């Protein structure tokens, strides 16, 4: 239906939160309703101790349900994969929503208590918006509108419906945790309950103290891991890149991709000849999947309805939002490379004025012919597909920035549109030296 | 020994970390070495999702061994008692080392989140001289130095013993729980796994929308879960008081103490005949108990050598620090009642120079005088032996204060004593006012 009353978020974390407050600024809506598993909003940045009860190895399934640590004296607790000793990799100069800015003597990638209270604050008015410990089953549309059925995360609880007009889906794509299927790793990871880790599991880094340990990845957490792990684990630290690298000294050795993992011999096989022996910890800083563990979405499988399939990215939404197929169904949050609190602020900003009707989407073709594009950009690296690394993502949120400008007609009070000037982009272009900087690294 | 080189600090939580600053700005000490039980210093401000796996109820033995959750994916936690939400009690004006302040625009009442950042960069400096993830398994004078035990927390940690001249107890005295051992109790908790909780499980408040709840107890943490579980727990909420009470309204049920658990009809006898039904959940918030879990320490009973009995509070210790049978032997952090940080900054500024031998201790009869006198004004109240509420907290640190000026030599930097002027005093005394009108309560 266009009409669009009544809202349903899934998710409370820093894209759902930011959602509502865009929608519910259209002063368009009657209802406006997050549904959030935790007890409490924020997502990712609820640091818990608590690890998730059974990591999956090998992962590479993204239906993958989440199961939540439970006992007779607690509310369920969602793990979060934050570590303790974290420190956000962007700046303060351009994470964050562009109306709420960081405390005055805050370092420039302070530590996740201050981003944890950000969140806190942020979320504080939204709080009666807000189901919370209520995890969301499944969504369907059923006849003109989605059904979104959800139980109380508590022993006990009913399963409930609502129906409402709109649906966005922000769910967060780090929980389910993405381990490639080699050859020995399954019986390898069983024969030693806790040899085999994901980045997930990560939390204090003395537990490493002594070990030798083989980090599984090039990316950004598994060099952080890396630099985590020197000053405890036994050296040097090993990192599995898939070709290789240029790096081979005393504290850390790099070396390819690896072929088998012996579960006899407990010997690891990497490509080109070499073989690792003695290792304590292998830890795989192979990233996550996207996930829509919602059934009747999760059913769909052709090609013009699919959401997902091997969970390399989320398949059919215009702008990486609207579900081309039926755009009361979208997503806030599925960027990938980019500045997360301001990424997802441009979305829900833009997502605001469409579904109050401020805006209007370009036609159901001309949406299919934006996508088809951008796979042919991809030439099969569909992983890619939600990545906006700069100058993608400046030129991204500059240009819905300028749309939500579009929107007619003008309310007293408008919703800000984040835009990144001369000197945002200068910030961002160069923000992983500015953050090797801060840290003396690199 | 009186000449003090090394010295062991037992916890790296907020006492045993200024106790550190304050004894290696004495520059006398060849080696000061903090043992920490956690990952990280920073004490109970660890927020930790996980509870303590099994609660001892009824708890009355204060020698009680703190089991962490273990698992072969992470390093030990100790859980700590801190909830969710939770904001402090005591006013940024107060509370705090008086030579680390809080950042600008902080919260006079500010949320965990603020404090744990604070205790993290008041700490960093110090983790080369903490011993982390270490267990201290026993504490004993051997020949004419303190041998300290311990084992490293994971694994297989082998048992290790180092000897000192000195050593520093600043464990806590809110771990082991205190759960009187009233009629039925015991089978009464047990029929319904979680039906009997203590405030150290407390965590996430939506656990008990909808259920009946009898909060025990009358002190600050009592009031503090009432107001938390008023917005969710089913009206009214019952909160039994010794002496009864003089609030009853919809809200608010105020009973006298327990008298009787009838197991089989899972009623609560009050005092005076009133009977309560259908409480799901009953949560003790009668505190907790002083421990010295060190074998050596813990097996002395004589009246002139005991340091725990009932665990009301730490015997034998002059001005709640120095243990008078040897002084070699001290406490930081025993105070009750007190705004924690300066209290045990104060303590710690006093105990550096008394062992450094800038300044000397009155005779072993005029600290045993000091006891008697403090025994006899308690009138059989011992757990009112470590309690300094206003005036007697200004007053002591006050003491402490001046004391310390006398310390000779002068040092070119000399750690500071915290004071409190008629301003901080007068803070102190309307401290619970300040802080009602903050949270607009009372
Ligand atoms: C290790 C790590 C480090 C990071 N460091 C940074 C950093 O330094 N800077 C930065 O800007 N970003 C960082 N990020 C990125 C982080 O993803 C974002 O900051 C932000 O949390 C994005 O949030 P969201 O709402 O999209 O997702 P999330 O925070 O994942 O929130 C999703 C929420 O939806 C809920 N939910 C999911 N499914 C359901 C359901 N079925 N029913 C009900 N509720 C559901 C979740 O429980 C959760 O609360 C990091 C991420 C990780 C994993
Ligand atoms: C629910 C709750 C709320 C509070 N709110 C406030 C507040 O708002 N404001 C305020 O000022 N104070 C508050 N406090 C008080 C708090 O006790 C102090 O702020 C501060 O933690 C004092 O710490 P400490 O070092 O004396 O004790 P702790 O913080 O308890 O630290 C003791 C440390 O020693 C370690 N340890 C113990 N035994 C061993 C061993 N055998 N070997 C190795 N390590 C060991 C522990 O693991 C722990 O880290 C609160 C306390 C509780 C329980």
């Amino acid at each position: 239906l266009p009409t669009i009353r009544k809202i349903a978020i899934i998710g409370a974390g820093p894209s759902g939160l930011v959602t509502a407050k865009a929608l519910l600024a259209e002063k368009a809506f009657d209802q406006v309703t997050l549904f959030e598993r935790r007890g409490s909003p924020g997502g990712v940045w609820n640091y818990t101790s608590t690890l998730s009860n059974k990591l999956p190895v090998p992962s590479t399934n993204p239906i993958l349900t989440t199961e939540p640590i439970v006992g007779p004296a607690a509310l369920p607790v969602y793990p979060s994969p934050l570590y303790r000793d974290l420190q956000t990799n962007t700046p303060i100069e351009l994470m964050g929503y562009c109306d709420q800015s960081f405390k005055p003597q805050t370092l420039q990638f302070p530590h996740r208590h201050t981003i944890q209270e950000y969140q806190r604050i942020y979320a504080q008015p939204l709080l009666p918006f807000i189901k919370l410990a209520t995890d969301v089953l499944d969504i369907e549309k059923k006849d003109g509108s989605w059904v979104v059925t959800y139980k109380g995360t508590k022993a006990g609880s009913p399963i409930s419906k609502d129906i409402f007009d709109a649906v966005s889906i922000c769910n967060g794509h780090y929980e389910v945790p993405y381990i490639p299927n080699i050859k020995g790793l399954d019986e390898y990871a069983k024969a030693v309950p806790g040899s085999v880790l994901h980045s997930s599991l990560f939390r204090e880094p003395e537990l490493f103290v002594g070990e030798s340990v083989l980090v599984v990845g090039g990316a950004s957490s598994a060099n952080d891991l890396v630099r985590h792990l020197t000053p405890v684990a036994k050296h040097p630290i090993y990192q599995s890149l898939l070709g290789g690298g240029d790096i081979q000294n005393e504290s850390l050795q790099q070396v390819p991709e690896i072929t088998k993992f012996d579960p006899t011999t407990r010997e690891i096989y990497l490509k080109g000849g070499k073989v690792l022996s003695n290792i304590d910890r292998v830890i795989y800083c192979t990233g996550y999947l996207y996930s829509v563990p919602f059934p009747s979405l999760a059913k769909l499988k052709s090609p013009e309805t699919k959401l997902i399939d091997d969970g390399s990215h989320v398949h059919n939404v215009y702008q990486h939002i609207f579900y081309i197929p039926d755009p009361t169904l979208a997503f806030v949050g599925l960027a990938l490379h980019v500045v997360p609190f301001p990424t997802s602020q441009a979305q829900a900003a833009f997502l605001a004025r469409v579904w109050s009707g401020r805006l209007k989407l370009p036609s159901k073709e001309e949406q299919l012919k934006w996508q088809d594009e951008l796979m042919f950009s991809l030439s099969g690296a569909n992983n890619m597909y939600h990545s906006l690394d700069y100058p993608k993502d400046a030129t991204y949120i500059n240009k819905l920035h300028d749309w939500c400008k579009q929107a007619t007609p003008v309310l007293e009070e408008e919703f800000p549109s984040p835009y990144w000037g001369e000197k945002e982009r200068s910030i961002r272009e160069n923000m992983w030296s500015i953050r090797a900087k801060f840290f003396g690294i690199e």
